[PDB]
């Protein structure tokens, strides 16, 4: 039988009950909570080793596999959906947070501008750009995280020229298509250790809440998050397909069901790559050739909950600290959560490392992302899950795009 | 017809424009100043991203494909005039700034040789190694800055390996081969955008002048440079083909004139390589076996306007702080500048990142490089312009020290 | 003739006279005596610079190589062989210190995995990761000094999925088999400047003794690991060898003598590696699909001579500095003993490098290997012949193990 997605339920579960249990009946100190999230913690750190050679090997060779002109029509499709779903997200997550109200800003925007062109690849590799005002002169150092955005630009330049270079080229071509269906099968070895990983995951998340006091602080904050992503994923994006796809949509949902699953399990959209491939071929009898190039770098451009989640959180952050918003940083919240949706990695955990990016965009703390640390995982799931839905829609979508081309 | 020479030449020309109108009519504040400059700034970051990747592969390739005992004295009669040249043009540049007077040695002496021999490829990809005394024990640290003369030890080390090799190293020939390509590919992606960013480096760089009497300041010490190169680029280069080659050396020089034009126009080696290419193999019948060694190393080791600029600054600067240079100085001066002109890239402003090495050496401040930044991006087109056609002559010159072995 | 073992004798004796020579007839500063051993320091960065590729290549390929389930066993033969040999050298060391006696743990033993693996390649390449207790949460950061341990692992990884992956990854198989292949040529150029490197590393280490009375003070110390050695190498080995191999363990070692001179000599288990497989293939007619894998290996995993003088030196340092080891200290310096073994590379001074981890797992200063750094030299020279000692018995021994197999 299969047995990820039951391990992974079953760590889930065995994770609340542990940290129920451990908070409750046990009183353990900062260091003890901490070593408790120590399996949790080798987990990240496996998912994120392999952020760096996925990325860069999906980009490539997603966007080579696309090398005839024609064939250049479908990453246009993709392209463009990936962009205008995003953006679609990003407004409805920040009207429902001002609608409900739960509580050097050009520096930023000139930033990511630079991040997408790094000055060295090595250091983009795991460093990052960053500008100040000082005294008016602008001093820019490096700073530590890993420049996805621009791994990712380089990566979809290379790949276009890879494609293009024909024979001449053909070596990189299948080094790349190598290198892809390497780190995937080390992606899949990792999933060995996961559940294990998961479970003190999810119950070292549990023991650090204090009182039980913040959830309900966060509730409306939580509130505002889930009924975003239930609207994007139930309406938004089902509603888009039927115009493009004149097919039930929420069938193509039933028939994508365990790759939603395992991603509300895993909070991992790239983890879950393979089984979004396996639904999508097999139950959805989607074609190959869009799947490879859709799915693959989809995973990677393509978050649209983590962007309605950057939006909203960035918002909430704000009215907490009674910092009233007007309408261009209204639109400087919405590109930066955009990059920065397009910028974080499809690991669990990805939305608050570039969370701090959207929040100096409006010249909000940097620390300030642990106002809302409490309540991430079950939010990080979720967002996880209409992060493949997104992907899952576009692949059906892109093909109805593209019947004439295939 | 032709759009690259044109849409560069028509950008240098609005660039002075800009930057007249803008200065004069309008008044910026230090912030607007560094704002306007961003298009320029962003060609900076693509530029010094696509090095690393050009040089390793250039030299890599260059040096493997003269895989034979016999190819092999191609490359030795290349490097001899490479370092002969440079040698020419520092002496030339020392003497002329010595008589016209414009204005821990052994640390950095032994820092060159550390550098030659990196301890850790990947950290010389970003950050180079320095050492100073204290107390009087040698405390050396790493510090940011690609260690480019390094690299290229290791990439002409490693593709002699690959070449004497054979077939074993047949598919590291063909990566790299293919990586060459695919980096000059990037280049030309980078041409179509180079004019807006030239526009707003060369307009950019007018603004930062505050009275015009810093132009009136650094008048000698432009007139010394602008001499130095005239002299190396008009009598000593032309004389040394004459002796090797016996033919018209301002023929050949007529015949690269689009390559020449191109260089001073856009300031880089690495990006005229194309233009290079093709009016050596077409417009003077060049040999391609010789000129696809020639060109692609030359263009990044080959810099001899730079290694006279350099030498002709540092003197200058050292002048201008009333220090009086003894022999050792002088010697220690020409050395470094000789390095610094084999570690300086083939980018816009590579001159300027590996002075603070040749200031350093006599003691002089790092920081001294602004006394001669103002008027920087004249002498650079110029000292860029005489870095191709050092390459330009050394390809028909080592044609004819190799006719028999072609 | 033969020149390499000659020369690095000649080497050795010249620099013992130089050194005397030096040290006594003339006196220098310790500016002079840092200048004095500039070429050992050259060649220390060129060996440095070689370890990344060298250790990646190898790993991936030695076990890329073992493709096939039924040869998967050979790897497993080998790897337990290499744990348990060490295992019993740190044992060994562990008990004579404390018989002789010449004189935050949890946080280092989470390091050891926490590094096993890293959360960026590109940065495991040259930096390694460490936690410390504060005010009490734990706050890690990234210290250079290269990961060697989390490269091994994910290469061992990596290689394993792209021998299992079939001709999908045969392209990867082939690049690295190439790049290894490339890589021990550039260690065979290194090895022509070797001699020089290696007069001016053992002259400069005779110069900085102060008035030869740290080696009356650290004689017992040196006893120690001598003897702890010898046992290693002359009852342990041999021993096992006998019970597995069926044949005069004394009559290997001589078959194998070439190669623990010149490991004796030059003091690396990696650069003598060709020396090692010429030995193990042409005269003791040893299979060439086991040596292969089982040689490259376990030149980089399988140190025990380093193992045991870590122990040793670990525990005599804390007995310098009058602190008295519980049971779990013992066990602590045991396991990090054997993993800076594991993570320390086949270069001169590696076993000085990943001293200070096992240092740290007791509380021990950083600074305080300089207590036995005078006398380094010779240690590091036999443990190092022993340690390829080990490796040589492996062979012989796996193939034994493996009779059926081959
Ligand atoms: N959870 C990641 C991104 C995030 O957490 O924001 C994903 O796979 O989409
Ligand atoms: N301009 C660079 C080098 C420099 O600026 O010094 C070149 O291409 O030669
Ligand atoms: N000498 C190294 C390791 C060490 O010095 O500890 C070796 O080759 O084994
Ligand atoms: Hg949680
Ligand atoms: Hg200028
Ligand atoms: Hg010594
Ligand atoms: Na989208
Ligand atoms: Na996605
Ligand atoms: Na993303
Ligand atoms: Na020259
Ligand atoms: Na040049
Ligand atoms: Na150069
Ligand atoms: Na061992
Ligand atoms: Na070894
Ligand atoms: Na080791």
């Amino acid at each position: 039988n299969n047995w990820v997605l039951l391990s992974t339920v079953a760590a889930v579960v065995l994770g609340i009950t542990t940290g129920v249990l451990v908070r409750e009946h046990s009183n353990l100190s900062t260091l003890e909570k901490f070593y408790f999230a120590f399996p949790g913690e080798i987990l990240m750190r496996m998912l994120k080793l392999i952020i760096l050679p996925l990325i860069i090997s999906s980009m490539i060779t997603g966007v080579a596999a696309l090398d005839s002109n024609v064939s250049g029509k479908i990453g246009l499709r993709a392209v463009v959906y990936y962009f205008a779903t995003t953006l679609i997200a990003v407004i409805l997550g920040i009207v429902l947070v001002v609608s409900i109200k739960p509580g050097s800003t050009v520096d930023a925007m000139l930033d990511l501008i630079r991040n997408m062109f790094p000055e060295n690849l090595v250091q983009a590799a795991f460093q990052q750009y960053k500008t100040k005002r000082e005294e008016y002169k602008i001093v820019g150092m490096y700073s530590d995280g890993i420049n996805v955005l621009g791994l990712i630009v380089f990566a979809l330049v290379f790949g276009l020229v890879i494609g293009k270079m024909g024979e001449k080229g053909q070596i990189l071509v299948d080094f790349f298509n190598a290198l892809s269906d390497a780190t995937m099968k080390i992606v899949q070895i990792i999933m060995w250790y996961m559940p294990l990983g998961i479970l003190f995951l999810i119950a070292g998340c549990i023991i650090e809440v204090e009182d039980w006091e913040i959830f309900r602080k966060l509730g409306l904050y939580m509130a505002t998050v889930l009924t975003g992503l239930a609207i994007h994923s139930i309406v938004i994006l089902p509603l888009i397909y039927f115009i493009v796809v004149r097919k039930n949509p929420f069938r193509f949902a039933m028939g994508m069901a365990q790759a939603l699953l395992t991603a509300l399990m895993i909070s991992s959209s790239s983890a879950t790559l393979p089984v979004t491939f396996r639904c999508a071929e097999e139950n959805n009898q989607v074609d190959k050739r869009i799947t490879r190039f859709v799915l693959p770098v989809g995973a990677t451009i393509n978050m649209d909950g983590t962007a309605l989640y950057e939006a909203v959180a960035a918002v909430f952050i704000a009215q907490l600290n009674d910092l009233d918003l007007g309408i261009g940083q209204i639109i400087t919240i919405s590109i930066t959560a955009t990059s920065a949706s397009i910028g974080a990695a499809g690991v669990p955990q990805a939305g608050l490392v570039t969370m701090v990016i959207v929040l100096s965009a409006v010249g909000l703390p940097a620390e300030d992302v642990t106002l809302i640390i409490a309540v991430d995982c079950l939010l990080d799931r979720f967002r996880t899950m209409v992060n493949v839905l997104g992907d899952a829609f576009g692949t059906g979508i892109v093909e109805k795009l593209s019947k004439k081309e295939l």
